[PDB]
DNA sequence: CTGGTAGGCGCCTACCAG
DNA sequence: CTGGTAGGCGCCTACCAG
């Protein structure tokens, strides 16, 4: 009952799109459709550039990388990845000639051994990348691989998952001490965002060779859900991608040639965007909405997170010149890197509660009313997400107080 | 050409001799770029987004996905999807006849789902959505970057970064806007360029003759086309949504009308490729340099120490680089390199890395907070304090962004 | 095509409770 | 004052006869 509240309050926000039956948990968690509306992508891409700078930006020595789509076909009898193959091949096979049996089952096995076929995850890509980063960093352990992109898993379907990775690799030496500085670096940086940061947590886990890892989790109402795994894979991969001679795979630790451990980071994008839509939702607690048997929902989205800064909207006065003055605040907050909705370009009136209730049902900070005050003292109005305040601040300062607001929610 | 040697040698692109030739770099059969190569494609990217849905009225960002349902559509060349164990049990389950044979196959053609050749569909499967967002308000765009795939001249699959944007407008003012987007786009993609001269547009048509524009950008070998730019008029938006045409109608000013469709994409990578071809120049007076525009450029600022007590020393650049980092400049940590370099060394391959600024860390700078200061394009060492940088950095960024 | 009928959108003004 | 709303008006557009 309240899981069709949220579902269905994101549909409506356009955070989620899809029919009821692609709104349900199920496929919501497979991945079998495209599950977000223009806010929520734009909570995903807000998450995602998070990520990057937490990840890549601010760390030492982590290097993006970039891999295809597909990867060469295999032979083994359970790789279960779907292969990609022509149609015209087929057409040919078909219409061109009158094919015997033995030709179909020639084409047909020909088609297992040689397609490509879609990646699975993102560590191969890394690994394949490994000695060109390797000239880059003059040879000098340790450094990381990093990229965000989509990924396949079969579900007679497939599924599609924007997955973050980080392929760190280091000395068997400090292996085990980065590892634990990874997981922390990762759940805290879950943790940062989030309403509840306790419905994130971890536990260790072993690959079937016994090898070490830990997964990260999210406690969704039905359960929780894995969102990241962290694996020491040792150095298994990295002689299986590239066979022969070790001096060209080895890098320096301090004076000693070795070569590296691999460690494997990898989140969960889509989901980890689904667990924040989870997490913000909440009763709202201002005075109009709790006085009042409606039960006003509010999504609480942390400020780097949240698709829409500020709202600009008109009130009393009019309305060319108000939507005039609102054009010129907009430019300048776009410029600054402020999002912004323009209320303020529609037609059709709405009163202040409704517009604040939509607003707190967006995850929108702050809402700015333009007036013929305004227009005579520069003087906005502005409210806070969930509160019924009327804060009066000078038009001109707007854009430096958003900035720093931001900055502020930013670096705490 | 030296120029893809360069490229390779400083990390800008990725791959063997032989897949760094011009017809695998267009191609894209491979993964091309390195990691100053990925990080100038996601520059190149951002500006896309930033003057393409940031700054413009009504452009909202649309998700799709890589695969889409498939068809009986005869001229549609785009790669199928199949699962490995449906081939295995035609195969291997019991002895197929001929007729099972050519019964799976043609089953494969009719039902088997596609890789998306554009991002186009995407956009169109999403219209009734966000035209719920909008309330109706014609004209509306929705927009997306993405990978697509592309058949290839044994038959190999490319891969190319699509730069998308679909505009919903009232049939009559279709070409108004088609005209608009057109200059839009040739006028974003000379913003940033040495030779603006070597973009450039033309006019084409298509099988049932619907209007249209093409950019192209002056390889040594010849003109490519980077972007492509079509009025398609409302025949996909019908066959998109079959039916009811009240459902689709939107409101232009106080007219219902079915919206007109134009698409808008381009080829993010091979746009990256033209501008490291177009930056690529001799150095002048005293070797090679990328002059990549300032919006462009991976690589923001090189920190490095000069003589001295190299404890200390790489102390002030870690405090500079993450001050720097902190408002969104990024930073070459030349200083913890132990191989120590001379200048002219440091200097020449900083020119090749299109290192727009190299900053020079001393006890001079420890004994007062004067650091040294060199441009890639004027090279000279020009002086100034520490605490005045970033804020440097930030203005010239700014006056390069417009 | 010209131009008459009628719906209703967009904006304004004024009045009222709090 | 502030915000909600009832009532008025100028004009665009959809239809249709002619």
């Amino acid at each position: 009952v309240a899981r069709e509240a949220l579902v269905d309050l994101c549909r409506r926000r356009h955070f989620l799109s899809g029919t009821p039956q692609q709104l349900s948990t199920a496929a919501l968690l497979s991945g079998c459709h495209a599950r977000f509306g223009p806010l929520g992508v734009e909570l995903r891409k807000n998450l995602a550039s998070q990520w990057w700078s937490s990840m890549v930006v601010f760390r030492e020595q982590v290097f993006a990388v970039d891999s295809l789509h597909q990867e060469p076909g295999s032979s083994q009898p359970r790789d279960s990845a779907f292969r990609l193959v022509s149609p015209e091949s087929i057409r040919e096979i078909l219409q061109d000639r009158e094919p015997s049996k033995e030709q179909l089952v020639a084409f047909l096995e020909n088609l297992l051994k040689t397609s490509g076929k879609l990646r699975a995850t993102l560590l191969h890509g890394a690994l394949e990348h490994y000695v060109n980063c390797l000239d880059l960093v003059n040879r000098k352990l340790p450094f990381g691989l990093a990229q965000i992109g989509v990924c396949f898993h079969p579900v007679t379907r497939v599924g599609e998952k924007t997955e973050a990775s980080l392929v760190w690799f280091t000395p068997t030496r400090t292996s085990s001490q980065w590892l634990d500085f990874w997981l922390r670096h990762r759940l805290l940086w879950w943790r940062k965002f989030a309403m509840s940061p306790s419905n994130f947590s971890s536990a260790d886990c072993q690959d079937e060779l016994g090898r070490k890892g830990s997964k990260l989790y999210y406690s969704f109402p039905w359960g929780k859900e894995p969102i990241e795994t962290l694996w020491n894979l040792g150095d298994q991969e990295l002689l299986h991608t590239y066979p022969g001679n070790v001096s060209t795979i080895q890098g320096r630790d301090g004076r000693k040639n070795v070569v590296p451990c691999v460690l494997s980071v990898s989140g969960d994008v889509d989901l980890g965007t689904l667990a924040y839509l989870y997490d913000s939702f909440q009763l709202a607690e201002n005075s109009f909405a709790r006085k009042k048997s409606l039960q006003r929902k509010v999504l609480k989205l942390h400020p780097c997170l949240a698709p829409i800064k500020v709202a600009l909207d008109v009130g009393k006065g009019p309305t060319v010149e108000l939507r005039q003055v609102c054009q010129g605040l907009l430019n300048e907050l776009l410029e600054n890197g402020i999002s912004v909705w323009p209320g303020y370009s529609e037609t059709v009136h709405s009163s202040l509660e409704q517009l604040h209730s939509k607003y707190d049902e967006m995850s929108v900070l702050f809402s700015v009313l333009v007036t013929e005050t305004t227009l005579e003292n520069g003087l906005i109005q502005l409210r806070s997400r969930d509160t019924t305040m009327k804060e009066m601040m000078h038009i001109s300062k707007l854009r430096d107080f958003l900035v720093k607001y931001l900055a502020s929610a930013s670096n705490v």
